[PDB]
């Protein structure tokens, strides 16, 4: 059982390099559109309060080289939507997915295609977290970067890379601009909110571990949700709705675990610890695979 | 720090569905061949002691259904090298990517595009163990999926997938058909090696902690290589060689950490457990990176 992204190759035909002044990061180029985050206009004397509108009107079509490989495309307008840069091209990308963009929850997973100069480098899972920060792996010139999901043969975009906090977990938008999390784009002092367990998703894994075979935290006990969310405020786990007991639903019906069982598994673990054992290979409790995610991977959805 | 996987894209365009009798599986198709293990062929009576050389000859190329999404390619001829078939067909694949085939030696890591049906699925990064098996996540008809790294615009393929072994580790060959490891193409019992942890790669994962900013675990204490050695085989951690010393250099330099240093700070770290901390995200040492994947990651 792994973490496993969604494979890449209808996301890496839309990515492109963009360059304004001495800046280089990436963009996703969809129809005749190219997405980037509006600090690509910010120079290092502007980065600490800039007023991006006025930074706007200074710029020009020519002031944005953008290049899709080693083919330059003409910049034929800007405008921006909240923090992303929209840049139209003269060219609709041929390789444009069917496509849309969707904002995420908390909780929820996608897959990061890290790039640097318009260049996919790599891919991995990701998870929002409580906090609305993501623990992802990027360097300098890794901004333009995106998440995304695929439904059949439709990509959902919903994340766009920005910044690294300093903590060195990292914020950004969806592809409408939108920040996740109280985070804005300038040079300023910026620090997440204490982040949380995602409860449903431990839950989830657990059951990925029973399916596996890993059955040892499993006990004769339930507990109720009142009882069981004051264990999580005390451990700093998100508290469990009826909502998530209702999406656990297929996995307590193909284990025979219900999830106030399973919660009773969970309690434990959370109250005594794991006695020196592993849980799918893993000595923590891991909180980024959803529901869907232990499905998908535990039913070979393509 | 994430186990970053390669973009898959270039793998992407090459899988096809490869069907024989009742039995479809994968296919990884490059210009005009198509490669597939070689038991597509088998049935449930020939499962035990396959004679692949009698199943292949009574075989007509109309026998095998290739399909690249809702195109049948035809196959024009077949041939088995070791444990792969290589499936001739009419038409070059017009998405065939700078490639290469690649043997890969234990402790190596590289990118697995899990597919079923000829459709990928997902990707993710794996390592080949000391003991020659693959820790993947493959379900029925995951046969023919491919590993894979890619260095420039040049895929080396490394691994396609045959068989799950008894403890649910994964046994597979290179692209020229031979099995990594003492592992066959029978459903015969088979038993994986016992498995070791790939110190090289822990050791290059602890530098790795060291560039981002974690000193934590380092100690006044040096060691002997084979008073390491010693000690790390009583954990079940693979030897160090000279080899594995010399390739650490360069992450030793930039660090400033000897790697005889760095291999003192591990025995202590074996000894003691981290004490309710973590490295780099995890309570527990990680070997399925490896030094040339934490330079690629860290700049
Ligand atoms: C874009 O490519 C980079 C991606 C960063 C770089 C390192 N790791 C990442 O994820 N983005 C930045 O460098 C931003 C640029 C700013 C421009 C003005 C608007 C806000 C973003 N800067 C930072 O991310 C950043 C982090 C940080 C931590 C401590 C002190 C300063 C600081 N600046
Ligand atoms: C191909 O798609 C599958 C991949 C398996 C299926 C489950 N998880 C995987 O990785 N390959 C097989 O099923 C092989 C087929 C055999 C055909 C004849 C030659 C040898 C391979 N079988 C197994 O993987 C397998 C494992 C196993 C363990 C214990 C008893 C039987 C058994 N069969």
């Amino acid at each position: 059982f792994r973490k496993m992204a969604f494979p890449s190759g209808k996301v890496e035909g839309c990515m492109v390099q963009v360059t304004c002044g001495t800046t280089t990061l990436n963009g996703l180029w969809l129809d005749d559109v190219v997405y980037c985050p509006r600090h690509v206009i910010c120079t290092s004397e502007d980065m600490l309060n800039p007023n991006y509108e006025d930074l706007l009107i200074r710029k020009s079509n020519h002031n944005f080289l953008v290049q899709a490989g080693n083919v330059q495309l003409r910049v034929i307008g800007h405008s921006m939507q909240n923090c992303v840069l929209k840049l139209r091209v003269d060219t609709a990308n041929p390789k444009t997915p069917k496509y849309k963009f969707v904002r995420i929850q908390p909780g929820q997973t996608f897959s990061v295609l890290a790039c640097y100069n318009g260049s996919p480098s790599g891919v991995y899972q990701c998870a929002m977290r409580p906090n609305f920060t993501i623990k992802g792996s990027f360097l300098n010139g890794a901004c333009g970067s995106v998440g995304f999901n695929i439904d059949y043969d439709c990509v959902s975009f919903c994340y766009m890379h920005h910044m690294e906090l300093p903590t060195g977990v990292h914020a950004g938008t969806d592809l409408e601009g939108n920040f996740y999390g109280p985070f804005v784009d300038r040079q300023t002092a910026q620090a997440a909110g204490t982040d949380t367990t995602i409860t449903v998703n431990v839950l989830a894994w657990l059951y990925a571990a029973v399916i596996n075979g890993d059955r040892w935290f499993l006990n004769r006990f339930t507990t109720t949700l009142n009882d069981f969310n004051l264990v999580a405020m005390k451990y700093n786990y998100e508290p469990l709705t009826q909502d998530h007991v209702d999406i656990l639903g297929p996995l307590s019906a193909q284990t025979g675990i219900a999830v106030l069982d399973m919660c009773a598994s969970l309690k434990e673990l959370l109250q005594n610890g794991m006695n020196g054992r592993t849980i799918l290979g893993s000595a923590l409790l891991e909180d980024e695979f959803t529901p869907f995610d232990v499905v998908r991977q535990c039913s070979g959805v393509t």
